[PDB]
């Protein structure tokens, strides 16, 4: 008679996505046969187990810390990453990169700051992070920043990027960047990724994942903002702190309107850490906004979902 | 014999400030008799009563959304502020401003980013709001930004300002801004404030506020960057989750260090969301990272607390 699992009751408003600092707006489901979804933010188990590069506030995710080194006759800056409190950079942890690196390809534009600590002069300026770069290494501890100076960044001083929104730009198709199922290569180009969490697939015929979905902002171009994460911020945070132990593979949810007392679908949570529904097609979800969901059974992953 | 209350296992390097997007830093006490502490963001009874302008995700705070109308002849530009999920904003709510507007007098810079519905263009510029400005009037549903563009940004299109940090300037003496106890006068100059979360101070002998303190990035200038809030975000979230009837006015919570497995500091949670230690003066409180605050007794107002 174990811990009782259970999701919290929280609107889908009222949520966080897990894999960009904003807000989620709606649920979606689609095929997924055609590409990897191995998101690394956004990733624990039911029972409270962080995976990927997993961390527990939404306003760390995709921010940056550290040591900033100009690139002689460019706007171009070197960032020698810190560890999120500023203590030094341990790259030994047994994680992919550091909790809330970014684990998409894009263009994510945002603000570079920093302090001078003698006299607490401080500094501003837009800066731009191509996670596709081949000198994308955050695993090895240096990301490098586009910006709008030359000049108005020092070495040696504590400075820290900002995540905004993505950009698209230098030739390519409107809506073919960012590529939010495409990881980065964490050590830089042609290195192997370690640690990772597994891709997940729906399996039982008739299914599909189930997406938390946000809108990233755009800051220049014709990007695609859609940003799909596999569970919520707040159930990361809850299923950490609760650590309720999973009694079979799946847990049951229901997602419940309030307004009329009925069930609107039920899906899947698997253990591992993500949803399925019974669907076939692209699907955008109506919801009602004060809908939430609700933990019923633990049934056995051959169920067969009511259809949605 | 009422479900029991408690705090998260959560260190302060896991906890996020609750009147602003950014980590929590460190803990602070020091006396407050010569300010009113009145913060309006990280707001809650230990039952779960949501108070202020507080709501339950960090990335929100700060945040604004809506239209903008350009200031001819200026690069300012009129936000008419919409609902968080884009609806029409509804100035009816018995609150004193949108929730997680800004509650401290202050020039926040960060970015406005707006999406053309049409086509999906977007574009990015800098932003700088002056909570103190006589037209700042959130609750009336308008609020001003200056910006680096004086054509870049359509009307009559989603437009929302992502915050950064602080700035100094316009002859301010160093750090003489911003002012984190003042709060905006949220319907403009000189109207009055409505609905406000009452302030709070430490009445018993000895006492003082419990601060649990970050950094806000600096983006120009010498600003003040201490912001102390009252609760952490996640303690806001805790506890409008968990909802338990608090026993008596006060919880006496523990600050364990699990390296030695002894209490460093006891303090006192006020079932109306603020802390209190016993200490005269200013003092940084040197823990250990992986502390963490654990709730022991319900006890009376009028408990004397272990010296720190
Ligand atoms: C889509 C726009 O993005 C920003 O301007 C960027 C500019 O976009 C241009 C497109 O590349 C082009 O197809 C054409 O139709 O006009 C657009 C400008 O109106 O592209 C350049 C690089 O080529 C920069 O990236 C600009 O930032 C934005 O400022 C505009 O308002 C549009 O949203
Ligand atoms: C403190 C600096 O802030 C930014 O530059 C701002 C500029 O600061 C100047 C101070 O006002 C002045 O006391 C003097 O000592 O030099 C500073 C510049 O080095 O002030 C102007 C307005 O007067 C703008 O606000 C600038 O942004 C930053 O870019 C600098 O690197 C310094 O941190």
């Amino acid at each position: 008679g174990s811990k009782p699992f259970s999701v919290p009751v929280l609107t889908v408003e009222e949520m966080t996505n897990s894999r960009f600092p904003i807000p989620l707006e709606k649920l979606f489901t689609g095929p997924s046969s055609a590409f990897v979804v191995q998101p690394q933010n956004g990733r624990c188990t039911t029972d409270g187990v962080l995976l990927g590069t997993t961390q527990l506030s939404p306003v760390n995710i995709c921010t940056f810390r550290g040591d900033v080194t100009h690139i002689t006759g460019s706007r171009n800056y070197t960032m020698n990453l810190a560890s999120q409190n500023w203590n030094d950079y341990d790259p030994t942890e047994e994680i992919p990169a550091p909790l809330g690196t970014p684990d998409f390809v894009g263009k994510i534009q945002g603000v570079l700051t920093q302090t001078t600590r003698t006299d607490g002069s401080t500094r501003g300026h837009k800066a731009t992070v191509y996670t596709g770069s081949a000198d994308f290494a955050p695993k090895l501890g240096r990301v490098q920043f586009e910006t709008d100076t030359d000049r108005d960044f020092e070495a040696n001083q504590n400075t820290k990027f900002t995540p905004v929104g993505v950009i698209q730009d230098g030739g390519t198709t409107h809506r073919n960047e960012p590529q939010q199922w495409v990881l980065p290569s964490y050590s830089g180009r042609n290195t192997h990724n370690v640690h990772l969490a597994p891709a997940v697939a729906p399996t039982f015929p008739g299914e599909q994942l189930l997406f938390f979905r946000s809108t990233m902002p755009g800051c220049s171009g014709y990007p695609n903002m859609d940003l799909d994460c596999l569970l919520p911020q707040e159930w990361v945070q809850y299923f950490y702190q609760e650590a309720a132990p999973a009694q079979s593979d799946v847990a049951l949810l229901r997602f419940v309107n309030p307004d009329t007392g009925r069930v609107l679908f039920e899906c899947k949570l698997h253990k591992s850490g993500y949803v399925t529904v019974a669907h076939t097609g692209q699907h955008d979800l109506v919801i009602p906004p004060n809908g939430y969901f609700r933990f019923d059974s633990w049934v056995n992953q051959f169920y067969t979902l009511a259809p949605m």
